[PDB]
């Protein structure tokens, strides 16, 4: 019931779901049984890299691997030799040989480009990874990677509050590129949490958001309608919402199975939500 969708134009097929931002715990035992059910949920994608300052343990990552490593998507994230010593301390903790999806995060317009990109062609090449992306909501690195690197992906946070990925989109599913998604429910404010008094989120204020949560279709649960919203675009290839226990897990996986928002439902979410850009960064 977990459907997939091609990783840009790589080889790699991932569940629209992917996993991430949960924290496995401190016994290996109870680490173990959180991977068992995520896995066997239908989710195949995980992604190791610190998501909102929360990552997943390698080690136990690595032991999860164990005896069925092909059927997972493994992405993990990181001038030549760093890029290229970083990964080998990854591959060890997670006892594997091989990275599907090798992701820069930090990458700036000063970075030395064509240094970076050929650590991950070089990389690729000798099969230690087998296919690098960026995590990035900077434009001007977005268009940069996308003009002379291979890159398959591009980790963006992106829901019905923060729409700032859009404008880049047809730019992006031109090059054959793919987005992950990180924030997909807003960090909670599109989901069951109260917002908290006063505050607001990105160019929303308090008020806007209690409008919009009431202003939204009823007719879905707002956790469903935000992660189909971004599962609405087709660039978007899957979503690391963020999960604190297996109830969650499952609970995202039962919103990301749900009918997709029709032509219309996401033309209406569109009118209703503010469409804001990237102020910086952009050239
Ligand atoms: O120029 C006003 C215009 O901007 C929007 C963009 O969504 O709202 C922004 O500006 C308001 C006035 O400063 C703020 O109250 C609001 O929080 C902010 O997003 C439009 O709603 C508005 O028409
Ligand atoms: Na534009």
């Amino acid at each position: 019931h977990m459907k997939k969708r091609q990783l840009g134009t790589s080889d790699l097929h991932v569940s629209e779901l992917g996993f991430g931002c949960m924290s496995l715990g401190t016994d290996e035992t109870k680490a173990r049984r959180i991977m068992d059910e995520v896995l066997e949920l239908g989710i195949n994608y995980l992604d190791t890299a610190d998501l909102y300052n929360q990552g997943l343990n390698e080690q136990f990552v690595g032991k999860a691997l164990k005896g069925r490593r092909q059927d997972i998507i493994l992405a993990t994230k990181v001038s030549k030799a760093y890029i290229k010593e970083a990964v080998k301390d990854s591959l060890r903790r997670l006892q594997t040989d091989y990275i599907d999806l090798y992701q820069l995060h930090g990458g700036t317009i000063d970075d030395p480009i064509d240094e970076t990109i050929e650590a991950f062609e070089e990389l690729k090449q000798e099969g230690v990874i087998r296919y690098y992306g960026i995590s990035s909501i900077r434009p001007n690195v977005i268009k940069e990677y996308l003009k002379r690197s291979n890159i398959v992906s591009i980790m963006m946070q992106y829901s019905i509050l923060d729409r700032r990925p859009e404008e880049w989109f047809p730019l992006i599913q031109e090059h054959g590129v793919s987005v992950v998604v990180r924030g997909p429910v807003a960090r909670g404010l599109l989901s069951r949490r109260p917002l908290p008094e006063g505050e607001g989120y990105l160019n929303y204020r308090y008020d806007e958001l209690k409008l919009l949560r009431e202003s939204l279709p009823t007719d879905r649960p707002l956790h469903e309608l935000a992660l189909q919203y971004c599962l609405a675009h087709d660039v978007v290839a899957t979503v690391a919402a963020g999960a604190s226990s297996i109830d969650q897990v499952k609970a995202n996986v039962q919103a990301v199975e749900a009918t997709p928002l029709t032509a219309e439902e996401r033309q209406h979410i569109q009118k209703l939500a503010k469409a804001a850009v990237y102020e910086q960064h952009r050239e």
